[PDB]
């Protein structure tokens, strides 16, 4: 009686949710598997992240999954080198890791300037223009104003060289998965605030430790809870929503009364569903804008083992390339981050090869896989990241129809597992309460 669509982290807690309370729900999901845009497949002989990777204990959503599913024990922390390549200006320049980390660390620390007044509790993002915020005018003057700057821009305003800009580009040409430029830096700031405000943090918490077995452990297991088979290859089309219930027609026709609609579907795909009515003015306008989500992820295998992190500004075709797994076969697993999803064919050896020809000459590529969530039109997005004014003016504007998913929580929004677990479980508290 309960619809919920979409069978990604943020349908499947929802659902689980449901079944504790007592409610009637069904699950229907467009593509022929659930798990959404965290996707563990089988490719180039591994098990590989086709969506997302990193978990950490620090993340209270993700890591009680990991302990409820037995996953404990099961992570691994990335790999670590010596040295990084870097291009500043036009040209590549190596350097120890040490010496990359401590410009980076420099450079965080300008970013984060201000976390510690705008977010006491950082699972309270819009304190600051709450009605009983009681710091100064001044601190809620820079606030809007930073929602409206770029992360790079508040590194060049603090007197940093080219050589710094240049990493901090490309480090936000991943962490935004998109153009940096076109970002809004409290998403920047508030990721240091969920961090302890310490760059160290940050990485411990979003590209360090892997799940052994996949997120697929995690989101077959949510699913193997269910007592309610999840509807695949069940595409929603049409969702009306009035005050008593709900109706939703998928693709086929079929017609289903809900009492409750609970949409996961990201804003990159919400123009596959019409709405009836149509959604809010204020709503309609960010899914016009879309995300900041125009990049992509791609695995490079090359010969060799070789331990390597490189990074690079807009506009390369990757902009954060890193060692991951060596494999007994001679050859080595990169993980890669680009700020633009059509600038790349990840399934291309010769497009591998520019990228990692961006840094060196030495090194060969064997093989290459992604799969570009941009063009898949069941997600039209990579992870949900702000452009400018939608820290303020984006995401929590989202509010009988409920919209859950990571590019709508309070803590760690788009770009984890542990926004999707949030923000799925407590609409369906919203859906609970509400027949109570
Ligand atoms: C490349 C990439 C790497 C990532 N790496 C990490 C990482 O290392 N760590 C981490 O914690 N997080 C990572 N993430 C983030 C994580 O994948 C997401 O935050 C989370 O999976 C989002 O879940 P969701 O349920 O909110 O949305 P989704 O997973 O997108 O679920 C929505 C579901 O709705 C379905 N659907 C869409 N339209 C319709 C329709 N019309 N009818 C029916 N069903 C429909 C979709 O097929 C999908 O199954 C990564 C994301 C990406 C894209
Ligand atoms: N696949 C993990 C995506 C990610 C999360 N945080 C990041 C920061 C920089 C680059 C990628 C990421």
């Amino acid at each position: 009686k309960v619809v919920i669509i979409g069978a990604g982290f943020a349908g499947l807690v929802a659902a689980r949710e449901l079944q504790t309370a007592g409610i009637e729900y069904e699950i229907l999901e467009a593509k022929d598997r659930i798990g959404g845009r965290a996707w563990t497949e089988e490719r180039m002989g591994r098990p590989l992240e086709l969506g997302a990777t990193w978990v950490h204990w620090f993340q209270a959503h993700t890591w009680t999954e990991i302990m409820r599913y037995g996953q404990r024990t099961e992570i691994t922390a990335s790999p670590s080198g010596n040295d990084a390549h870097w291009v500043t200006d036009g040209k590549v320049v190596k350097g120890t890791e040490d010496d990359l980390d401590e410009k980076l660390t420099a450079a965080m620390g300008v970013t984060y300037e201000g976390s510690e007044e705008y977010f006491p509790n950082p699972h309270d993002p819009l304190w600051v223009l709450s009605d009983d915020f009681d710091g100064p005018a001044e601190v809620r003057e820079r606030f809007l104003s930073d929602d409206q700057t770029n992360a790079i821009d508040l590194v060049k305003e603090a007197g940093f060289d080219q050589e710094t800009i240049d990493l901090v580009d490309a480090f936000w040409c991943a962490g935004y998965i998109g153009d940096p430029y076109t970002g809004s830096a409290l998403m920047a700031k508030q990721w240091g605030a969920l961090s302890d405000n310490r760059y160290r943090v940050m990485e411990d918490i979003t590209l360090k430790w892997k799940l052994n077995n996949g997120m697929r452990s995690l989101y077959d297991g949510i699913a193997g809870d269910l007592n309610t088979d999840i509807r695949l290859n069940t595409p929603v089309a049409k969702v009306e929503h009035h005050d008593n219930g709900a109706t939703v027609t998928t693709e086929s026709g079929e017609v289903i009364e809900a009492s409750a609609v609970i949409c996961t579907v990201p804003v990159g795909a919400l123009s596959n569903i019409e709405f009836s009515p149509a959604l809010p003015d204020a709503v309609q306008s960010v899914i016009d804008d879309k995300w900041n989500s125009q990049g992509a992820k791609i695995w490079i295998k090359i010969k060799g083992h070789h331990r390597f992190l490189g990074y690079a500004p807009k506009p390369a075709k990757m902009s954060v390339v890193r060692s991951e797994y060596f494999m007994d076969d001679d050859t080595t697993i990169l993980v890669g981050f680009g700020y633009d999803n059509t600038n790349i064919d990840l399934n291309s050896i010769e497009d591998a090869q520019a990228v990692i020809n961006q840094w060196r000459d030495d090194l060969e590529v064997v093989d290459t896989t992604g799969h570009n969530w941009v063009a898949d039109k069941w997600a039209g997005q990579a992870w949900g990241t702000l452009r400018k004014g939608q820290f303020t003016q984006g995401w929590s504007l989202f509010d009988q129809l409920f919209f859950a998913g990571s590019d709508y929580a309070y803590g760690w929004r788009g770009v984890c597992v542990d926004g999707a677990l949030e923000k799925g479980m407590t609409t369906a508290r919203q859906v609970i309460n509400s027949m109570r």
